[PDB]
């Protein structure tokens, strides 16, 4: 484990995702509202999945070597197995908050799968220049997601209860800022141009992951928007 | 790329799926009917997924070598990753058109997963004679799907609006004819008996894919069956 | 095939899953109740999936070698591909029986995916002591599932029709007893401590699989709880 300088950030990430999972699990014990139960189930699964994948990276299972640039490059593939399941769950939290229609939910989840799937292909591609073709396709899929979150959901939240509109607006802004950083870290990190070393890259993804999952969840599950209007 | 004679058909397929995706995306911009939005989302995702997998084959990522018959045989595995997601989406288009019940939808999607999954196992199997055992199981799963589309959905469409009944009947006939060709191309192509060479096999799958996805989508999204009855 | 002593139990399992699939398929022909159709579709898919994965193990495709303990250990990975899809389908049978809320269904299916996913990682892990870390995480996920089936569903079934309450109680008890045996067989078998040899381990999993899928299905599909109350 300790033979890799980035191990400290993988261990911290593992701990923070595990602690986040347990807090949400305990906090959700005393909840019977069927609407609130939906948000607790979605939001608790997110850091639980991330916990297992951070642990796999810490123990060395989620790491492979990819030859490109005449070098064997360490690629943590477990990140994409994490994101494949956690990013659509996070979008479902937002879509259920605004009572989005089914067709829009399917478009979001499908574009998200394309985003993560093409990012994985780009991470494992051995022809250096082709890695950035996949990065560009994946980034186009992300821009579609961000467009929908702004010019489809925002207008839908305003016609909703005030507390669900204000909570959505906050979580929307958090998501757009944090998610946009991921393609940048990829491009300048060891998967892309190799400007930033792997140990610093790992620290950046850990800060982003914890903020986008645990921080996101703390804002959502403390809001009254997750409960139905009741007397 | 150009070192493979089949590259021209992979490049054409990539272009036609990309163009198809963009047309459906633009055409769906001016749509607010929640029913129509469902069909546009399903139908636009189909060629978008196929685009990415054709590109992976063009660039050489979606290709592996499988030893059988005393030879290293080029097997494009990316086809099955495509079909795993696009064939159930196409069946969902048909099932939603006739307002099929949930139990029937699950049976269709499950049989479809078995069809594609066993076809993938057959494509990667190293014992030559066993490849055709998997082909037979996969073909049995397809025949179940075709039976349901005829002796379960057809009777359901007649009790529906006339425009949804006539549109379903057309898309049903297109699907049964085109899908039935796939097991035949597999059997006589490089995955099976090896009668037809890979470059011709690739041309045939490209014609079938574009027809079953883009051609299918053009018929559906030009129909009024996708809109609810409104004044 | 016959070069492996466990082949006899893989062949028996294949036959019993295939026969089970055909019986459920025939029995479900004469069913039009939309509620009953749901249970028949879920319950017939379970042994059909298991059939294909037992066949892959029989023919040698679903087997790999994992080095640990200074030895190349035969690991049947196809079991986890089976369980990944069949265990959530079995939980869906139970959840639909008691009309569970959506949030609870998602929590069950998500915990089940974590259970199977971490068990697969543990089966393929090359550092011997780490294999049991994954076993423990997977077992914690199972205990969560069992808790929900007892202290969330049981109370919900009592407020239901008497026949659905008594049928659920029976299937609940069958599930908790049979599922609990799996982590024990893993721990003492070739994936874990290696006390029980592989051929005996394979026999035990076959008895458990057939009972948990075909036996489970025979109890459910003979009950009147799967039909709506009708005159
Ligand atoms: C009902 O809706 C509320 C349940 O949602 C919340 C239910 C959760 C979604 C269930 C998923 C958690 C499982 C219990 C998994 C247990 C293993 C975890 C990875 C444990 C990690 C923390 C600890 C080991 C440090
Ligand atoms: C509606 C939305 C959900 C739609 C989703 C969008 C999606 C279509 C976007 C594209 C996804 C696609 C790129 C997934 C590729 C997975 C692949 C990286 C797995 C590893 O295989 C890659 C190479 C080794 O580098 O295999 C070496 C050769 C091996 C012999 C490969 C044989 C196994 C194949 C991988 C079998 C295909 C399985 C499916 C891809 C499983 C789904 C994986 C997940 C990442 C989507
Ligand atoms: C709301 O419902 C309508 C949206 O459906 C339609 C929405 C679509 C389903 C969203 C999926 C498309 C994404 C925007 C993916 C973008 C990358 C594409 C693969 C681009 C391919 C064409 C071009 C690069 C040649
Ligand atoms: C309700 C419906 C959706 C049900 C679906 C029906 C489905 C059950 C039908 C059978 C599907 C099954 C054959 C999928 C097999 C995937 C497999 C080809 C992936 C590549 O692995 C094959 C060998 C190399 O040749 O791995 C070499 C050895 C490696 C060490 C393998 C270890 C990884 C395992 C593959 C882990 C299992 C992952 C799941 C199979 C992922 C789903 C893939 C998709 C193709 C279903
Ligand atoms: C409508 O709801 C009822 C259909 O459910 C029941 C429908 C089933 C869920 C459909 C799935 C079965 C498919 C027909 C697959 C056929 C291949 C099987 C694996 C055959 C195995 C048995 C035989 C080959 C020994
Ligand atoms: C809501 C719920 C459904 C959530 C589900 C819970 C889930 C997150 C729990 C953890 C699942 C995770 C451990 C799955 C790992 C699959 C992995 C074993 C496949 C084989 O790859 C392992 C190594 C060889 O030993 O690959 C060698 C290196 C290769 C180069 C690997 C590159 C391919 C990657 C495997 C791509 C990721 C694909 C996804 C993991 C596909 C889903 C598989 C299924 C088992 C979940
Ligand atoms: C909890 C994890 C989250 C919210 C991860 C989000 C990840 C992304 C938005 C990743 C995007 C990428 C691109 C847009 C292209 C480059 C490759 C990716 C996958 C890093
Ligand atoms: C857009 C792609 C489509 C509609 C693909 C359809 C593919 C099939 C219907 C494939 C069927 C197969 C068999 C029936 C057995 C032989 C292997 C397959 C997977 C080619
Ligand atoms: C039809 C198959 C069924 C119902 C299989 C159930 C399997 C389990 C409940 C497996 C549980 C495991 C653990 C709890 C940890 C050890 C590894 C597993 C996956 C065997
Ligand atoms: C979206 C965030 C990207 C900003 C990356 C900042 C990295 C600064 C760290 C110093 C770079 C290390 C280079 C010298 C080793
Ligand atoms: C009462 C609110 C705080 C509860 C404690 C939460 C502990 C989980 C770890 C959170 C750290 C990361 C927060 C986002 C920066
Ligand atoms: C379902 C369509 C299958 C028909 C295949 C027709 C192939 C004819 C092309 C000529 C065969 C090439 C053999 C000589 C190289
Ligand atoms: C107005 C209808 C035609 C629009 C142009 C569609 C261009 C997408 C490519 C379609 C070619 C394949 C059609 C099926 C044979
Ligand atoms: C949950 C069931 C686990 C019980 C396992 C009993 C196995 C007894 C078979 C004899 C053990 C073989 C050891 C000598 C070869
Ligand atoms: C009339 C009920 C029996 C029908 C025959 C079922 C045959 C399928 C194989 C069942 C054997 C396994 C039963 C569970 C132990
Ligand atoms: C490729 C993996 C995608 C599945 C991720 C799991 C979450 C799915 C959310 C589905 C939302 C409901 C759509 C109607
Ligand atoms: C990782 C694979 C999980 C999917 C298994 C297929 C069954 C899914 C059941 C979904 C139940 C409905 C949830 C609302
Ligand atoms: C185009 C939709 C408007 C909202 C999206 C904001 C774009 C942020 C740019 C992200 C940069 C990634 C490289
Ligand atoms: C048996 C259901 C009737 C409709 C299915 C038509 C069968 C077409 C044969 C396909 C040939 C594939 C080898
Ligand atoms: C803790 C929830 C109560 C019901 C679960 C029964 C636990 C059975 C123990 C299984 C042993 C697996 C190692
Ligand atoms: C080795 C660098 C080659 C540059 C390729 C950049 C491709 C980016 C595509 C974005 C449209
Ligand atoms: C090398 C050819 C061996 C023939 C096997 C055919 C199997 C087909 C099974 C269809 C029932
Ligand atoms: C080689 C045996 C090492 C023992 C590790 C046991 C780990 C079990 C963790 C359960 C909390
Ligand atoms: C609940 C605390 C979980 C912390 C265990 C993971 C941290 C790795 C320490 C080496
Ligand atoms: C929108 C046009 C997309 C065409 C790019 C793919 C074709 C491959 C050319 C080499
Ligand atoms: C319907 C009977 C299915 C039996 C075939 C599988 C058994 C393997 C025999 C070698
Ligand atoms: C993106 C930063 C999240 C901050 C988490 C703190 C929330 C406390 C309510
Ligand atoms: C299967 C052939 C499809 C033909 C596509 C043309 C549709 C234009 C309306
Ligand atoms: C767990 C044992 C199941 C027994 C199956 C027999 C059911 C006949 C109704
Ligand atoms: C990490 C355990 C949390 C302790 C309870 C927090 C207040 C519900
Ligand atoms: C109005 C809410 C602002 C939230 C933005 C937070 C950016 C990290
Ligand atoms: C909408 C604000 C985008 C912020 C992008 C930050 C990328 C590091
Ligand atoms: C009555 C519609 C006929 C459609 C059949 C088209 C076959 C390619
Ligand atoms: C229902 C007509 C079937 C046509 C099969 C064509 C196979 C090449
Ligand atoms: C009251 C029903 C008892 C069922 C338990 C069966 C254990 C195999
Ligand atoms: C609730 C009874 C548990 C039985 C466990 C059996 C494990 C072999």
């Amino acid at each position: 484990i300790t033979g890799r300088p980035e191990w400290i950030w993988l261990a911290l990430g593992t701990a923070l995702m595990g602690l986040g999972t347990l807090y949400f699990l305990v906090k959700g014990m005393g909840v019977s509202d069927p609407d609130a139960k939906k948000f607790y189930a979605i939001t608790t699964l997110v850091p639980a999945i991330a916990f297992t994948m951070y642990l796999s990276m810490l123990l060395g299972y989620g790491l492979t070597m990819v030859p490109f640039g005449g070098e064997q490059n360490p690629i943590y593939w477990a990140r994409y197995a994490d994101w494949l399941f956690t990013t659509p769950l996070l979008l479902l939290d937002l879509a259920l908050l605004v009572d989005a229609d089914q067709g829009t939910i399917l478009a979001l989840v499908g574009a998200d799968g394309i985003m993560i799937g093409t990012g994985l292909v780009g991470a494992l591609t051995k022809v250096y220049s082709y890695r950035f073709v996949w990065w560009a396709i994946s980034t186009a899929a992300m821009l579609y997601i961000l467009y929908v979150l702004f010019f489809g959901f925002t207008s839908k939240a305003e016609s909703m209860r005030p507390e669900v509109a204000s909570t959505f607006k906050v979580l929307r802004n958090v998501t757009v800022v944090l998610w946009s950083a991921y393609p940048v870290v990829w491009l300048i990190g060891s998967e892309g141009a190799g400007i930033v070393p792997l140990n610093i890259e790992t620290l950046l993804f850990m800060v982003l992951d914890v903020s986008a999952k645990v921080g996101f969840g703390l804002i959502l599950l403390r809001s009254r928007a997750i409960f139905g209007e009741a007397e």
